[PDB]
């Protein structure tokens, strides 16, 4: 697709700190851009929609190529349409925003310039941020994560995409998402099926796969840390049910691991570590700091800080694994005790290390889950299981929780605030900010 300018595109600014082994940090100035799926897609020479509700224009978009030629993405009113605001080093994302229409959530990328994504090489480094999850109830996910996207949003590989990173093109993740309206400079109208339960979405004939590092998927009740390897590291189109992932009949057929090697302290047995109020180690009514370290072995270490008190990732025991480092032994024991072979089929942390060794794009989002009600994060899942089933209970939310229409109606003022991002060599991010 191309870009149109009926609505101006001004990326909300956002600063962050780049830290050095020598003990100082310096401020960087970036900005955030909203993903192309949230934008108005219209004809290049008029205001006629190419996509509206959950259907495409049969005349403007008779096939994927013609559609991309005829159609453009327009600019975003970040605050009044999408409930997205920044201030200095802080980003806030509202849940439901009512303007001329209702909007739910946002998926945003950190930019290096107004036309390019910021890339981060995670391996050997650590990533620190502060988060307020206090306004996130059951069924919501305030996510901070990385994916192996192209810095230009795909423009160099697919010149029929001229909109680029400036308009949030090129997304991919470990679900091989098929709800994307444009992939590889072509629309996704061919094979489009509107969502049975969402007036605004559907599933197309193509998806977009890449490696995904879920640093933070969380609400006020539950939080998880999850790497997801893919057999192709970077962004790659997939075909229909061959995609696998949540959007396909079979989730395990494809090139990505959609489950991941997840570390959720509640799921692993420490039900007192994280939750609302003073009965938990980390009180989710208050801001907290989350630090994630990518040691060169390919293992992942984690610690938290709240009110000046530091806590490592809590220790877990699972099969023959004992510790608090997310390593090969952990992931293997997880598969043995909780089930599944997706993570190891896709090459585990060794394959994942290929993603963290290269550049990844930072994503911040707030979403509700039209497929599984976020039960996989904060409830018992599958819902027919009980606590006797190992790993079934991931959080304290009811198995009835997280119905999108219900949480949208009941908690429209929900929001997440990410702030004070700091990145650099392991051991460096706790030093003074410049
Ligand atoms: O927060 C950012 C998102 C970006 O996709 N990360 C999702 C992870 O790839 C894991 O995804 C899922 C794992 C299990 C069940 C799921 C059910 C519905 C949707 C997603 C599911
Ligand atoms: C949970 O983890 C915290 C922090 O490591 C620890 O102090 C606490 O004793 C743990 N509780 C349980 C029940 O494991
Ligand atoms: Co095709
Ligand atoms: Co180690």
């Amino acid at each position: 697709q191309s870009a149109c300018t009926l609505q101006s595109e001004t990326h909300p600014p956002l600063t962050w700190q780049k830290c050095s082994s020598g003990g100082t940090c310096t401020q960087q100035t970036g900005s955030v851009v909203i993903d192309a799926n949230w934008r108005w897609t219209h004809a290049t020479n008029s205001s006629t929609n190419c996509y509206d509700g959950n259907t495409w224009s049969s005349t403007l978009c008779p096939d994927n190529e013609t559609c991309a030629k005829n159609c453009c993405l327009d600019g975003a009113a970040y605050a009044s349409t999408y409930g997205v605001t920044t201030s200095g080093n802080s980003l806030s994302i509202g849940f439901v925003t009512q303007s001329a229409q209702k909007n739910v959530g946002a998926r945003l990328y950190l930019m290096a310039s107004d036309t390019t994504y910021q890339e981060f090489t995670l391996l050997g480094n650590e990533f620190s941020f502060d988060v307020d999850v206090s306004q996130l109830p059951c069924g919501l996910n305030g996510a901070l994560y990385f994916v192996s996207m192209d810095a230009d949003g795909g423009v160099s590989k697919y010149p029929t995409n001229t909109a680029g990173a400036k308009y949030g093109t090129g997304y991919c993740d470990s679900q091989c998402p098929r709800d994307l309206k444009f992939i590889n400079g072509q629309a996704n109208v061919e094979g489009w099926e509107p969502s049975s339960n969402n007036a605004n979405t559907g599933i197309g004939g193509h998806g977009s796969c890449c490696s995904e590092m879920d640093i933070w998927e969380a609400n006020s009740i539950s939080e998880a840390l999850t790497p997801h390897p893919c057999t192709t590291v970077g962004q790659e189109i997939c075909e229909g049910d061959g995609c696998g992932g949540t959007y396909s009949d079979n989730r395990y057929g494809g090139t990505c691991d959609p489950d991941g090697c997840d570390w959720n302290p509640y799921r692993l047995g420490n039900t007192s570590f994280y939750g609302p109020g003073s009965s938990f180690t980390l009180d989710t009514t208050k801001k907290l700091t989350v630090v994630t370290q990518f040691e060169t072995s390919g293992a992942i270490n984690r610690y938290y800080v709240q009110n000046g008190v530091t806590f490592q990732q809590p220790n877990a025991e699972l099969g023959s694994y004992s510790g608090n480092e997310l390593n090969d032994d952990y992931c293997t024991a997880e598969e043995a005790e909780f089930g599944g072979s997706s993570f190891s089929d896709k090459g585990g942390l060794t394959q994942f290390k290929k993603a963290t060794s290269g550049g990844m794009v930072l994503v911040m989002s707030l979403w509700d889950d039209y497929y599984a009600n976020m039960l996989w994060l904060d409830s018992t899942y599958p819902t027919n299981e009980t606590s006797s089933t190992p790993g079934a209970v991931r959080g304290s939310c009811s198995t009835s929780s997280g119905v999108p229409a219900q949480v949208e109606s009941q908690s429209p003022n929900a929001k997440v605030t990410f702030s004070n991002i700091k990145f650099g060599p392991i051991g460096s991010t706790g030093n003074p900010s410049g």
